[PDB]
């Protein structure tokens, strides 16, 4: 189809710029420049169209991610973890975090989130095994265990920085992350 | 003094067995066998009594963990990081997580939660530096650095578990903690 996917990118723009709470069947029918009723037509609910615009935008994240010229596999892993936080991807990472908080209210979003994370894991699993088969990383451990623990660590470092804890500086994020990568893989 | 403490000890009993929501000054008063007027004389609000009891219970969880005799610091870290699951210690852990979600609605519990996390870190810092001087731990990094990264990792792991991610097993928690401690300190 064409009119459906053209609403899908209308969702995408509003999603990526103004988040989920601005994604109303009305306002995305407005910028798609169709009718509200045509939006009801394709997608079976607004929450279904919110999750569909998320998933397909995370797949936009990771496949603009496969295009960046990296120098080493360590550098490509650092970007994959989200630890580099480049500008071009900043808002895709914004939506990811909004989605993470909406998973208790909206199970379409909660389904989409669990699909994004599963691909994130297999994308890091693919970065580890590639660096290992190329002489860049060592084979200290199972690559699925490393990847689950690198996800654990980068998510856990965020959570602790959320607290305003005393004596824990946010400019040590890149430092602590890089350090856990050398321990696991270098 | 001594009557403020009878009320405190009553708040902690409700807290451990039932949780914060059950800690109304109506309920505390009954169990402390006093008047609701007397509770208000000693604590500003149910939220102040809640946070103050949460702190005492964390001091109490601390004092229980130094009664479990350990052979070394490495197994002492397993106790400190929660990755060991003692039956006695469950409801203190339970209350810790309950408190975690109440830190954006309640300024009192938010203050206590930070203080408890900051003493948690101190303890992990101190157990790293015992092992280091007893010859058991390397000194690859700052004790404070390893200690924060150990905190970020365990919180980050319980977080990922919470999502019901496919192909992630809650069994592996003690495994993944054991690996992180080895990369850092042994």
């Amino acid at each position: 189809d064409q009119r459906r996917e053209m609403i899908l990118q209308a969702a995408m723009q509003i999603a990526l710029a103004e988040g989920f709470t601005a994604m109303t069947v009305r306002r995305i029918a407005t910028e798609a420049q169709t009718s509200t009723g045509q939006v009801h037509h394709h997608f079976s609910s607004a929450s279904h169209l919110k999750a569909e615009a998320f998933l397909k935008l995370m797949e936009q994240l990771d496949e603009i991610e496969q295009t960046l010229q990296t120098t080493s596999q360590f550098q490509r892993l650092f970007i994959l973890l989200g630890a580099e936080n480049i500008d071009r991807l900043q808002p895709y990472l914004r939506l990811w975090n909004e989605a993470e908080l909406l998973i208790e209210q909206d199970i379409e979003i909660q389904k989409a989130y669990n699909l994004a994370m599963q691909s994130w894991h297999q994308a890091i699993v693919q970065s580890i095994e590639c660096g290992q088969k190329e002489g860049e990383f060592k084979n200290r451990s199972n690559s699925t265990d490393i990847a689950w623990r690198l996800i654990a660590f980068v998510c856990g470092l965020e959570g602790i920085y959320k607290l305003g804890l005393q004596g824990l500086a946010e400019e040590d994020f890149k430092r602590h992350t890089e350090a856990i990568i050398r321990l696991e893989l270098l």
